[PDB]
């Protein structure tokens, strides 16, 4: 009876893994794009900005999920128009049987600058459940961000605006 | 080109670093163990009609209210005493798996919204450069066999997980 269980738990747990693996490399994706492309990020090479531009789909996800932010002038022309239209940004897979649930989200205020979790929860028909998470930055992409490049991280206050939590034991 | 396929080899290998440490810990959070009946750290008896006979402890317990810190459990569990939590738990630390050093941390989460959650957490930092953190979620009804109404362990009883640490946080700020 346990060793059911622990089966149907192993197999949560890789219907999840795929599930995240799948959706934590659409935040990292890059594509090459024209100069004309409102969708560019940063030029290939910083002296020929009329070539070709590198674009990172962490940017779309970012400020579109789970609500679209325009983002700062420096990045996407400061324009929700210049954001991708075709993102999902949570939804439910079902992997061997096994529903799993995902969600991709730019996180907020000063802390959550140039951040992107996404998180899934596989719940296995017979019980056993399982959460994962990966937490990706502007950092993460290739290539890398340096102080003269800076694109795919916003310009500091260039994020999504801080949504606000008050806790306290004393509520 | 060279670099950026390096670059992903690379990440793909603290990619498994980090998912190896990941399943060794949260394993550790869901480990169960049959004890006697006169054991500090029994959770539940194997026979709900006979208590005299042996019981499951799960380290869910331990880890929950001894990590980051321990904070003594309800009266409910292990006698409300930080005496009847294991010793000798590690938290947090960093092993390196084929050269990748890998942050990782245990801890209960606290408040009403963090009551019977313990998370694990990880960071892989490859020394050519890529990072992955990654993080599992437990619960307590996640053990083994799942608790129940009539016998809730290792869930603490309403107001019994780690008090809340408290946050305000505001863009005002």
């Amino acid at each position: 009876r346990a060793s059911a269980q622990a089966r149907f738990a192993t197999d949560a747990k890789a219907a999840a893994v795929q599930v995240l693996e799948r959706r934590s490399a659409e935040v990292l994706k890059s594509e090459i794009v024209p100069a004309l492309s409102p969708y560019k990020d940063a030029p290939l090479d910083p002296d020929n900005p009329s070539g070709n531009w590198r674009s990172f789909y962490f940017v779309d996800y970012y400020f579109s999920c789970p609500t679209r932010v325009a983002p700062s002038p420096k990045q996407r022309g400061g324009s929700v128009a210049n954001l991708r239209p075709g993102l999902t940004c949570s939804g439910t897979e079902t992997i061997f049987g096994i529903p799993v649930a995902w969600d991709i989200r730019g996180e907020n205020g000063i802390l959550g600058e140039g951040v992107v979790t996404v998180v899934v929860t596989a719940t296995h028909p017979r019980g056993p459940k399982v959460t994962l998470g990966r937490r990706v930055t502007c950092y993460d992409v290739y290539p890398s961000p340096t102080q003269d490049q800076p694109a795919p991280c916003p310009p500091p206050g260039g994020g999504r605006p801080g949504s606000g939590s008050w806790s306290h034991p004393q509520f």
